């Protein structure tokens, strides 16, 4: 089905190699658009937080199925000028999601809110690096397939 135009602010804008688009060559979401889409929880600790946190959010494998994804990897930038490039494969080898809340209650814009990528970082020690820390993004606003 056809991708509808975003009723409130945007929160996360989606471009490049996409086939579904809403507002020109973007997949603009307005939060409530994110949350029609089934949502999934990563119980996990964190470097970030003591002890482990709930985080609820939508997987990005299905993200990226509703944008018609059509590359490789993923350019993710923060509100500010934090970037990060995550392989897509990640989304398929893992379930990785685009949290929305933390402890049950949406993230604060000032911490780490609206958006945060995270991964199920205690769920494989392979999760347990950099290399997925630093591709946990958070105050994300813009996703970018190349
Ligand atoms: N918005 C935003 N998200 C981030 N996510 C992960 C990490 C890493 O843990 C390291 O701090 C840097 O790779 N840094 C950041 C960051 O600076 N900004
Ligand atoms: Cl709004
Ligand atoms: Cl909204
Ligand atoms: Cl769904
Ligand atoms: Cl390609
Ligand atoms: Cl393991």
């Amino acid at each position: 089905e056809k991708l509808p135009a975003p009723t409130g602010k945007p929160v996360l804008t989606i471009s490049g190699k996409i086939g579904n688009m809403n507002v020109g060559d973007k997949a603009v979401f307005d939060l409530a658009m994110l949350e029609k889409l089934g949502m999934k929880t990563i119980e996990t600790t964190t470097p970030w937080y003591t002890g482990k946190v709930r985080f609820d959010g939508i997987p990005l494998n299905k993200l990226m199925d509703l944008v018609g994804a059509k590359g490789t990897s993923a350019r993710v930038l923060a509100l500010n000028d934090y970037t990060t490039i995550i392989p897509i494969d990640d989304f398929y080898k893992f379930p990785v999601i685009m949290a929305l809340k933390m402890n049950g209650q949406y993230m604060r814009i000032r911490d780490k809110g609206p958006l945060f990528i995270v991964y199920p970082y205690d769920s494989s020690a392979e999760l347990q690096n950099q290399i997925y820390y630093s591709r946990s993004a958070w105050q994300v606003s813009k996703m970018i397939i190349e």
